[PDB]
């Protein structure tokens, strides 16, 4: 129908590649009779340091800050910061996930790893137990639609970065999978810079185009083997 | 002694168990004459997030902002903020860098992931021809020291977590690889808050032991051989 869509948004410049991709998501969606939000992180000044100032109650314990225990109890409490509540709200409503951002050192920019640290927090994405397939996202998919400098051929098994699959462990499975996710294919766009204009065109149009079809999509197996084969 | 050291430290709490281990080094490496330097992100509240304040004066693009080009072109022109050069400068001296944190979501804490994505920039940690072997920071060794939740039997090939390495992939190889240093073995003290205080003690001191013939070391083969074979 009738899904609800959250586009977690990572680029500085709406004139990005980044920006483009996110406004196919956004249009071919919508189009779809989805409906949509997106946190541009950017935008929102999104603060990213899991700090005291995430809590505003009584601490748990007051001498010695523990950044995990007492989000797990605020969160419990409903006295996390708003900014956090807030995007929490969007994760609780969406059938799909989608993050949009460019690599930065073989990972997300700051930011959007802030926007994990943060709002993915125990009570609210998971507990111990219930982690992976107990997660507490579970039912929910995610997808991850990262842009890269390095080439297609650098992002190989023989290449020097090694494997594309190497770098998503942490995330799609250390973070997304770990909340109860269901993982769908990452969608990379290997080195817009240098792609001649074609190139990249089609590059948009094939992530608009996998769009039409994302809801009949499975997800992949999230384990040991998908990411590193052997 | 006559080797100088900076540890990247990122924890909010100075009485836990990632501050003992920062004091510790901290006090060894003090004790054997060597000049040490300590970045403590959070009492500095380090700014995370990649953005246009990075570059003071005039950007050399302000109609579509790209934060890779215009950092590298600052780098250059001696035009970053300062407390990206502050870091700059404290890594420009040191021989070994140690990174201080909790592992949060496979990774490091947002805060620290912004250092390396905001201080690592083009011209100062790497370039084209230098990347890899060839880094701007070769000749310079760095170590992380991570703290984890999860036991070190969640972290084997067939445990939930998988092995430790693969998590390493991303820090060791895509950054400190990449930016040209030599990576030492990484020290992971697994699961101290439900290890007896005892334990405690052995993790705590075989850190000290350890960092008593750090400049013995021979570095790991940063390979994804290493990482994920056998
Ligand atoms: C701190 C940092 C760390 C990094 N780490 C890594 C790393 O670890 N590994 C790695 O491989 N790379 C890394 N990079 C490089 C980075 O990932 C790429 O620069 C990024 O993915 C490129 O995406 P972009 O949206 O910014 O491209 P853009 O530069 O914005 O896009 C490139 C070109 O595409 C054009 N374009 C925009 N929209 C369209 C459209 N609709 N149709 C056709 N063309 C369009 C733009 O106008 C531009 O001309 C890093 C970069 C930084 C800044
Ligand atoms: C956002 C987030 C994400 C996380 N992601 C992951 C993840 O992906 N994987 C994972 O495994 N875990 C994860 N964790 C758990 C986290 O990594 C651990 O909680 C953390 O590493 C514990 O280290 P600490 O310094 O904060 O422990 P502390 O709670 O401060 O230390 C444990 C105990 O040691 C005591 N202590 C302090 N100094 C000494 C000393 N000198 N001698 C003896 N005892 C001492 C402390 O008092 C405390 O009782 C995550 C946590 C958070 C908040
Ligand atoms: C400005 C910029 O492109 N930075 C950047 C930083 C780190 C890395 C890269 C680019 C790429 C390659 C490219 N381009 C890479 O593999 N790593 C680790
Ligand atoms: C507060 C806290 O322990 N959070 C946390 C968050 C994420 C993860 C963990 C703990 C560990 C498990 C533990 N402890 C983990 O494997 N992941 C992915
Ligand atoms: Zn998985
Ligand atoms: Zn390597």
């Amino acid at each position: 129908a009738g899904k609800k869509v959250l586009i977690v948004y990572a680029h500085q410049e709406p004139k990005s590649f980044n920006g483009s991709l996110k406004n196919v998501a956004v249009d071919e969606l919508s189009r779809q009779g989805c409906t949509v939000t997106v946190s541009d992180l950017y935008a929102m000044n999104f603060e990213p340091r899991a700090t005291d100032k995430d809590i505003t109650g009584t601490l748990s314990n007051p001498e010695v800050f523990n950044y995990g225990v007492e989000t797990h109890e605020a969160y419990k409490q409903r006295s996390l910061a708003s900014d956090i509540t807030d995007e929490q709200k969007k994760v609780r409503e969406a059938d799909l996930v989608i993050f949009q951002f460019p690599l930065y050192w073989f990972s997300v920019p700051a930011i959007l790893k802030g926007w994990m640290d943060r709002v993915l927090c125990q009570g609210f994405a998971f507990d111990i137990p219930g982690f992976y397939d107990s997660g507490l996202l579970q039912g929910k998919l995610a997808l991850l639609s990262v842009t890269t400098g390095g080439t297609a051929e650098m992002y190989t098994k023989t290449g020097v970065n090694g494997d594309s699959r190497y770098f998503l462990w942490p995330l799609q499975h250390g973070t997304l999978h770990f909340c109860g996710f269901k993982v769908l294919a990452p969608q990379i766009s290997f080195a817009p810079e240098i792609a001649s204009e074609e190139e990249r065109k089609g590059m948009v149009a094939a992530w608009s185009q996998r769009l039409q079809t994302i809801w009949k999509e499975e997800p992949i197996p999230c384990t040991a083997h998908w990411h590193f084969g052997q």
